[PDB]
């Protein structure tokens, strides 16, 4: 019969799990206050606004872009590393890590704020790419993100100082594959214990259909705004729906896990950067 | 000490290699009278003139793919399955596959003739693409390449018929990650008894390296205008070098390795659509 979450709780304090992997998308980062462009009330939005984009993902689509690199460059001064900082959800994934339980960290977000929770490079996965980094898009010379900072927050669209390309940042767009280090699910995904996603919707392959990767006793916790995707349509007996705002979510997980003073002094150090 | 190309001969003669991985570039395609864009003297060169290409290689830059995909278009015209026939170094390669030797045929050519001369799919590679399905560049919808000839022939550029955008050929441009299928060489290479390398300059990469990754004692065979790329500068001593005319390296190999007639007959049968 159903699992619950308190179960989910209990198998991870009994050490019943001790590998777990997470997916997350851009319900995790609500809460630090980062704006859905599509979305009016923000001033991303306003800005975007003048652009009078066919439809908002032409941010994200290359014939868009070489055509007019501004609207998606508004995008980048907003999202660029030091205006936002991570959330609790964001904590409790680094806490999961401290504590040696994080396999693996899967993120679809592309505001960084996993590694800015200080969670190693080496256990997350940006499988939407980066601002840490850049390509010139005519002859593939890459840069780091802060050679191309100064132009980003002037509003200067980024222009190559050897063949004067505009150099885009390492954000997938469209069509595009994702980055190589994406292939480490195929090692990731047998051997995880416990499947945790978050915040997110499950409408964007080939990270959807990831859900479906675990052994099938591999219970599959869901915290999120509502059923969806993979989990809502073909659910296995181990699934697990906490359904509700994230952040509420989360805090009831820390609590049953008794974590939360452990986490609330680790994010007053950490958000302490303020 | 070094190895002939008779030993080669001998060896396969002899059944002790019977797991030939092959690789080729644009000089085995030059014999069937594919010109090179680069070089003035073809009509292709003379129709490239109108557009004032700051330099050749822009005709696979995605930035001057979308500022003009006409250059890029002229080429494909050119190159669209039905003007050119395999040479004999294809079939040769044909030949090789029908007797059991094939393991796999890695291609950095373009202009399909590996698949025309009747080698299967499943041995093939085309490691930079290809012109049998396009994609729409705007909403990643899949087409058979025979929807865009009637636009191509005519010198339209292919528009998509659900969105408009403009639809690709499924060719590889700078910057853009190999196919799926390229992966291959990771059980491939370490397999392989044999090495067989023709017409290329080994000059793009990640193609380039692939010469190093077959085990030490596996002989690699050149046939090519010069020594280079990883074999002319990290040799090792079960390397050979039969330089000159790709064709007529071929030509020797065929004979000793006893085929000649068997190849005379299989040409005459499928070239025989002419
Ligand atoms: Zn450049
Ligand atoms: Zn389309």
């Amino acid at each position: 019969g159903k699992l619950s979450l308190q179960d989910v709780a209990e198998l991870i304090r009994a050490r019943a799990c001790q590998r777990v992997v997470v997916m997350v998308g851009a319900g995790i980062s609500t809460p630090s206050g980062i704006p859905d462009f599509r979305s009016p009330g923000s001033g991303l939005y306003s800005n975007l606004q003048q652009y009078d984009l066919p439809y908002p993902e032409a941010i994200f689509e290359l014939p868009f872009f070489f055509h007019n690199p501004k609207p998606f460059f508004t995008l980048a001064k907003e999202l660029y590393p030091g205006n936002y900082k991570p959330n609790v959800t964001h904590y409790f994934l680094r806490l999961l890590h401290d504590k040696g339980l994080l396999l693996r960290l899967y993120t679809q977000n592309i505001d960084g704020l996993e590694r800015v929770s200080g969670i190693p490079a080496s256990k997350l996965v940006e499988a939407h790419g980066t601002f840490a980094s850049a390509t010139c898009t005519v002859c593939q010379r890459p840069f780091p993100g802060e050679d191309i900072r100064a132009d980003v927050m002037a509003d200067r669209v980024p222009r190559c100082p050897v063949c004067t390309g505009v150099v885009k940042p390492d954000i997938v767009f469209f069509g595009e594959p994702l980055p190589q280090r994406f292939l480490l699910h195929v090692v990731d995904f047998p051997m995880a214990d416990l499947l945790l996603i978050l915040g997110t919707s499950l409408e964007v392959e080939p990270f959807a259909s990831l859900t479906e990767a675990v052994r099938s006793s591999v219970p599959r916790l869901l915290i999120n705004r509502d059923l969806v995707g993979p989990l809502a349509w073909h659910p296995r007996s181990r699934d697990v729906a906490q359904l509700g705002d994230v952040v509420h979510g989360v805090e009831s997980l820390v609590e049953l896990l008794g974590w939360t003073e452990e986490m609330r002094d680790l994010v007053q150090r950490e958000t302490g950067k303020l």
